[PDB]
């Protein structure tokens, strides 16, 4: 159904970190940490792996299973105007039958010929900053991109819950690597050589440092994209207002644009708890 | 106050010239010197150490031109005169204060518009954008064919330094293409434990690793530029299609794939894999399709 082969990326993923665990716990504190008898080491990173990794895969799963949100009913063409547009022939005469139902919705965009965004297979017309994603079959209100590391659409609801899942995984990969570090270089100098455990402790460096650097520029990049209140789409493809393309239109200062997405409830910001305002269909504009 | 913020634009570079001096000190002494050499093949080492340096030192005065040749900004012929910046600032209609631009833009050669058909103005450095040229908010000037601000190097790459951004990326692949394919046949004899210096395995194997990762990630933006300059486009064009007198058309500075490289590495073939400047024009007009 190609659904299928949708969970395979989550799954490579889910091994992983599953083994990560293991390998972090059981090879690592329990047989190299443990064995040489440091004291008051192994205890203070189980704590604190424990701490990165429920939120890493707190985050993980949210991002998941959050479904997308889709325009509200009033976007929807009524059985009057839908009627009317679909029998319509001449391509200007059906323009001003979504004209007209756009002046009761709150659109302030247009096409890049100043055209009524209007979805043909929805049947609908888009909100503002809403896109129609061909792998989830439905408009995607605030949509940003759709990440197959975790078989959904990053979206007005998702959007949060992605970023956090970045920065939790840069956090574990950072610890792990950080802590790793010290004891991945006694197995070269060979003061130890645990042939059980060695091979798991290598991996654990590697795997960690490849991810840290390959989510660090995923990260710092939707750091800029929010500073300047821009989805990924939008940052290639700036939308059309009624004075002309503007990429800054929604932009309401760097201070502003962040609480856009996480809110003013500063209990809610580094938790994956939907805290984002607004409702997805309509967004505030400098102008 | 911008002690923090300007000084934190460098640490890009600060990271890099770090991973370039541990590559220069990796490859030499670690394997050239104690790995290669401790394995009597006094022929690969020379012919390597001399190859290396030939790619050492094209890489490093790339990236440096890269960094301080300084980007075009527009000449006093397009700022609006004290006369002309007067009667704008006082203006409150729209229509009639875009009347005093258009009669300024007569005299200067500019062919493009807004997408909505208004001609391109600066509000915070008050002249008339040149075609091509943008502002940026982060060099908080206007950049002569501005292609996009490159982090990495903490400036701007616009018509002065695009040519040795491109020999800046030209040159990376060749230096992590050269380490990766000779660091490959000692790669994986240290996994065999078929060498076993201690002090230079940590060195050796990263060469590989970090060699690697550049290579292909700058293998993609290397050939984004290929495609750009064959268009005679730049990142900001590519994003949106610039509109003329005659609406948007994406190829409009186009002369022909061969005409447009030469608009940036020149007619002169000396200069072309050299980061000298040798790119064609001034940066405010540019040669059009029609
Ligand atoms: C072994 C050792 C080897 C070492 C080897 C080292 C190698 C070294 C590489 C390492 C690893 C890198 C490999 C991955 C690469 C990355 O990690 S980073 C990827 C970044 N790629 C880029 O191209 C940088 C783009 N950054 C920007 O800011 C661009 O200018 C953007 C995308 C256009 C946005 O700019 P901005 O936010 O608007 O900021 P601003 O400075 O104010 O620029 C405004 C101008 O852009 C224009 N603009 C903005 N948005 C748009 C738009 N959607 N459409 C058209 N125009 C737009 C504005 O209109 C404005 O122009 P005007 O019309 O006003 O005159
Ligand atoms: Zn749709
Ligand atoms: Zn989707
Ligand atoms: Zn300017
Ligand atoms: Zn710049």
């Amino acid at each position: 159904c190609q659904r299928v082969v949708g969970w395979v990326p989550v799954l490579f993923i889910t091994f992983v970190v599953v083994w990560s665990y293991y390998a972090y716990v059981v090879e690592l504190c329990v047989f190299t940490i443990f064995g040489n008898e440091e004291n008051g080491k192994t205890v203070v990173y189980l704590v604190a792996f424990h701490l990165f990794f429920v939120m890493f895969v707190w985050s993980y799963w949210m991002t998941i299973f959050t479904s997308p949100a889709s325009p509200s009913k009033e976007f929807y063409l009524s059985n009057s105007e839908k009627e009317r547009y679909e029998k319509e022939f001449s391509q200007e005469r059906q323009q001003e039958i979504l004209r007209r139902a756009a002046r009761a919705l709150p659109i302030y965009t247009t096409s890049a010929s100043k055209t009524i965004r209007y979805c043909e297979k929805c049947q609908l017309i888009k909100p503002d900053r809403a896109h129609h994603c061909s792998a989830c079959d439905s408009c995607i209100l605030k949509m940003d991109h759709h990440s197959p590391w975790v078989n959904n659409c990053v979206g007005f609801s998702n959007y949060k819950f992605f970023l956090l899942f970045l920065l939790y995984s840069l956090l574990y990969c950072l610890f792990v690597a950080a802590t790793v570090l010290e004891y991945f270089i006694k197995f070269w100098t060979n003061e130890l050589t645990d042939t059980r455990a060695k091979f798991h402790v290598l991996f654990l460096f590697f795997v960690s440092a490849m991810f840290f650097i390959s989510v660090l520029s995923l990260f710092s990049y939707h750091c800029w994209l929010v500073g300047k209140n821009r989805t990924t789409i939008e940052s290639f493809r700036a939308p059309t207002f009624s004075y002309g393309p503007d990429g800054n239109g929604f932009s309401l200062g760097c201070s502003k644009n962040w609480r856009q997405v996480f809110g003013d409830e500063k209990k809610y910001w580094l938790l994956p708890i939907f805290s984002s305002l607004g409702d997805g269909c309509s967004f505030p504009t400098r102008l």
